[PDB]
């Protein structure tokens, strides 16, 4: 029975709480749902109508494996105009979500035994995708005091003959932290010394930024363009998670190998979702007021939760600059008598205590490589956040 | 640069001919295009409206990774009713097309060095997926006189301690054969001796079948449920190729390992596509007059091409029982020098000869592991087939 690749990954830390509550264990109790990784917003009607018209017009046959020319051309424009990067259409690979885009990159560029350097807190799939490539993940913890930003000295110390891929997610899930250009520059100098090291830049949350923070894409840095794989998509910016559209832009030989890989995984991505993709790219640069209108809401929501929660004692909060996550340091509360949850010294037990006792579902930082925190998503109505703040405050002072 | 496994694949006979005729049409000469592996029909308006309705009703968010509970239930209904198979909802996995379903099954159950037995002629992807799992494909040639059906004695000679998976595609791509129950019963008995051997049954063409022939699910056979992975989908029957919807049914521990894999490869399948899937399943058993009318068009199309080509001398045909492919044996024309243009040695040469000199695009049998033949797709209008038969006759008389 079953192969080692599947056996080697991985219990999962989400189901015990995140979806087990969204179950008859709700009955008859209601639950807030603060653990979803998707926008509360609908798909833009212009984007949605493009999909409806693609269905009507018969754009329902197989696509080119790499993607339709209009989308790969439109993505290239987006990359020059928004990120200041130059790519041709044969350097673009469109996949059914960015998750596939990231995985195919790892399988294309990593030989067995290669080391993939992953900063923690990390998106869950980065560790598992390296293992599916038979590569060795090397995790570098970071601290909240440094805004969960990688330290360049720590990157220097973990370099090896085997270091092949560095994964940078900015703005990042879960911490919602954003890399400054100067920090990425120190990183870049280091990488240029290493002959084999490549960088996977996860820019899926790019248009969700706030305030003085700026998204500066890695390939724009001096000498990095040839070493960088750029990954972006339509799920987070345009609230298109169900459509499954993502893309990779990078060196042509790497994209060509990723494309040959895709011809065997799933073939090309949805013909319907891709036509919606051109429409989404057609909304404009921000892309337009529609995303801007959404980013104003997240900005408002972020500020309510940073204020309320950061004033409870023993709770640490770094102001996030991007995305819609808050990685909250509920540690210090680890002793806790507390109640039915015995020890309450875990991110998982604590997250269990918020649910299954206070009806607030969150994701333990356990899921992301740092047990000091719990991830709270504020991509929900402002009315539910005040109620969630209300449940957290009653949960925590009884300790 | 790139890893082995990306580099292990590097073939593709298909690339220069079928993808290039699209280039030669894209300026000047028109070409028939008989290399289609997709229905010429539109998606059923009922199915199309359900997807358009799902867009309007806002079903654009992430679905559960395994699939929406409504679709997995309708699939279980379809599998018990049409194929006589009993599955629970947690034994079904929905993916972006059957291609993904097959890859995840192969990756789930094959260890390095394991042997994947593939009867030839074969769909190209079976070989590549096995190599992506570090399995060793072992090909078993079959003969046109035996309707390209696997020979059970030939199976026993190649069975080994390392045999893990046998892949059975019925109805077949490229041959268009259907295994009879009696032959499938004989195979089953053979595998029952081997403790490790599993069956991947690719049943995607189940409803494109012609009247005296019957589709028998391998998992219906006694002692086989425990070892069969059933793969089906909506792409070929309902002309849903662009939608990307497929599924796998099997033992609980296998489907769980496939699900952990899918959680790292693509996440769930499209929310819009899934809701169209329930509409397609709701269409009935065949389903209804909707599927029967396309199979009525395919059957006439086939019979026109068996008679027209079979009357050409040096052409050998097994009448297909399913799907819309014809694997035509143009050998005997090998060993002949055309002018000037040059040598017609092989299926590659012959297929190149039909196109470019007589404007007819086909897929060489080289692409499917059988060099004897050329694959003609008849999922196109009866009018184009007549102009191709003329061209085939005009190409064939000069030798
Ligand atoms: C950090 C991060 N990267 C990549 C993805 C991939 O998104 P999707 O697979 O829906 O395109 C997600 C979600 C994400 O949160
Ligand atoms: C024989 C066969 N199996 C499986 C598939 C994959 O179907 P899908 O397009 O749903 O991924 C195809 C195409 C095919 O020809």
């Amino acid at each position: 029975s079953l192969s080692p690749r599947v056996q080697s990954l991985k219990p999962s830390k989400t189901m015990v709480i995140t979806d087990l509550a969204a179950t008859l264990v709700q009955s008859g109790v209601p639950v807030i749902r603060l653990a979803a990784g998707e926008p509360d917003f609908d798909t833009p009607k212009v984007v949605a109508e493009a999909g409806i018209n693609a269905i009507r017009e018969g754009f329902t046959r197989y696509t080119l494996n790499a993607g339709i020319t209009e989308l790969r051309e439109a993505i290239c424009r987006k990359l020059k105009e928004e990120n200041g990067l130059s790519y041709a259409p044969d350097q673009i690979l469109v996949s059914n979500g960015a998750k596939q885009s990231l995985l195919q990159a790892v399988l294309a560029v990593c030989s067995p035994g290669d080391e993939v350097i992953i900063p923690a807190p990390y998106w869950v799939s980065y560790t598992e995708q390296a293992r599916l490539a038979d590569a060795t993940p090397v995790v570098i913890p970071t601290k909240i005091s440094n805004n969960f930003l990688l330290d360049p000295k720590d990157l220097e110390s973990k370099l090896t003959e085997k270091s092949r891929l560095l994964i940078l997610c900015s703005p990042s899930n879960p911490t919602g932290s954003v890399y400054p250009k100067s920090l990425l520059e120190e990183i870049a100098r280091i990488i240029a010394k290493h002959p084999r090291l490549l960088v996977l830049s996860d820019e899926i949350y790019e248009h969700i930024i706030y305030a003085p923070a700026t998204h500066t894409s890695f390939a724009s840095l001096p000498d990095m363009y040839e070493r960088t794989l750029t990954v972006n998509g339509f799920s987070k910016a345009f609230a298109m998670t169900g459509w499954r559209l993502g893309y990779l832009a990078g060196p042509k030989h790497i994209v060509a190998a990723c494309s040959k890989l895709q011809g065997q995984v799933s073939s090309g991505a949805s013909s319907i979702a891709q036509k919606a993709g051109v429409a989404a790219l057609g909304l404009g640069k921000a892309g337009g007021e529609t995303v801007a209108e959404m980013v104003k809401a997240y900005r408002e929501r972020r500020d309510f939760l940073v204020k309320s929660l950061g004033d409870i004692k023993g709770v640490k909060i770094s102001e996030p600059q991007g995305a819609f996550y808050l990685f909250i340091d509920f540690s210090a509360y680890y002793g806790s008598e507390a109640e039915g949850f015995g020890l309450i010294n875990d991110s998982s037990s604590l997250a269990l205590y918020f649910l299954d006792k206070f009806q607030v579902a969150m994701v333990p930082g356990d899921a992301f490589g740092d047990d000091s925190c719990i991830r709270i998503s504020y991509a929900t109505s402002l009315d539910v956040l005040q109620a969630a703040v209300e449940k957290i405050r009653k949960a925590l002072e009884p300790l």
